[PDB]
């Protein structure tokens, strides 16, 4: 109880949580590496805990339904199936109504991921037309932003998104595959659209961040490991040790 | 330790902390009243914590100077000189770098409150022009919001607002009655909008919501008593407590 394993909800997402490669085939925590499988254990190296990593069932990060419903990890906090959700899990007021999270780790906005080729320039000109389709991850944050959103411009992308069936995509990855392969822009969030462009050198950020705002390891309303999990965080934020890790996971050979 | 009084920074902000009406000169905590002091004292009393409550000096809520150095109630709990903020305190992203705060007790957004007369719609009709002056409180959330855009027409507002000395007021106060003495807008959150519309008939909202975001109860970083205020919060909202403390404050004669 005060020394039992956390239970830690995860969803594969590259650079933050991957299968690492092997020839055996891997059980338990080792399973797992990326930028935050590394936060997580420095963080258990510093305070002294263990943990097993579960992915979450329905790869979801969690947003609610027409009756207040969550689903995701965000569902996994607040029923107490997990303890920790270690993850790019955003940091927001719908979900602080619901969940707590321990300080931000990771900075980023919402900003658009699309194939270099047409010349458009922000979200006011995806905004204007349909010929360029456009949408997000079904249930994550930056959905939620657009349903929410009463910005004129915001309020027609979300009329749209909503109203095409192929535009709210399972996960970064699908929405991924479709900015490749059809004229489709996907509304992301912007240290991942950093990590792929660096990858897939036909793809590029359009415009700039429509919001600022973090990442957090999400955890139950009233969680007791929450605050040294801060602590913590605020510690090796100091000494710059989250640059150093971000700049291990996004390094790479650029792009012609 | 376990049973001492908690310090309480606050600030006065109608309807939120005011002095309440006596004859007789007042001292400690008798001194205020309004929705923050009744869910303070509803919150000291499902938790049996006592409390003395003191004015910020610099009467701000806070932010960060080029140096990363705050003011105001933030500072005040950065310091660890109160335990508690209890005030309209924004949750935000900035914040919550270096405080804590309970889960949200009630949501709002960043609008526009300006007189009735010139018939603006929107902060891209202040944005373009510069006739009708336009700010926000110096050293608020509203301010920095602005100051952290990167949306277009925002950072237009924020290059006018910046450059221009009387634009950034002291307080809410002395923005309100900027409006009434200037064409002059001012960036305000939605509720106390609301709250003023209802008894300065000659002023308006303009617009919708910029944002959609919280207030909090802040606390210093890790503090023991952040955790039982939230969950003690989120009950009284299950409730509709706080629906029903808001229209005890806000309620009141309205307009022709
Ligand atoms: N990080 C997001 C998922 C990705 C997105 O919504 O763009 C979340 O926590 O919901
Ligand atoms: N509630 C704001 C102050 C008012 C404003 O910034 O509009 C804050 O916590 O900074
Ligand atoms: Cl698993
Ligand atoms: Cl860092
Ligand atoms: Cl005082
Ligand atoms: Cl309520
Ligand atoms: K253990
Ligand atoms: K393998
Ligand atoms: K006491
Ligand atoms: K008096």
């Amino acid at each position: 109880g005060t020394n039992r394993s956390l239970i830690v909800t995860t969803l594969l997402e590259e650079p933050f949580v991957m299968f690492r490669k092997s020839d055996r085939t891997l059980y338990g925590n080792d399973r797992f590496e990326g930028y935050c499988i590394d936060l997580l254990k420095e963080l258990a190296h510093i305070l002294g805990f263990s943990y097993e990593i579960r992915l979450v069932e329905d790869g979801k990060y969690g947003a609610q339904d027409d009756k207040g419903q969550w689903n995701g990890m965000v569902k996994e906090l607040i029923d107490h199936k997990a303890d920790l959700a270690v993850a790019p899990l955003t940091i927001t007021h719908v979900r602080e109504k619901a969940i707590d999270f321990s300080k931000p780790f990771m900075t980023l906005g919402v900003s658009i991921l699309y194939r270099k080729g047409t010349p458009i320039d922000s979200a006011d000109d995806l905004a204007k037309q349909t010929k360029i389709e456009y949408g997000a991850v079904k249930d994550g944050a930056t959905m939620t932003f657009f349903k929410k959103s009463k910005i004129s411009t915001f309020e027609k992308m979300w009329a749209f998104m909503s109203s095409k069936p192929s535009a709210l995509v399972k996960n970064n990855e699908e929405g991924i595959q479709r900015t490749l392969t059809a004229d489709y822009a996907l509304l992301m969030e912007s240290t991942t659209i950093e990590y792929i462009t660096q990858r897939n050198c036909n793809l590029t950020q359009i415009g700039g961040l429509i919001d600022s705002k973090g990442y957090g390891i999400g955890t139950p309303m009233g969680s007791p490991y929450r605050d040294k999990i801060t602590i913590a965080i605020l510690q090796l934020q100091e000494e710059d040790k989250l640059h150093i890790m971000k700049e291990k996971w996004w390094r790479g050979s650029g792009c012609p």
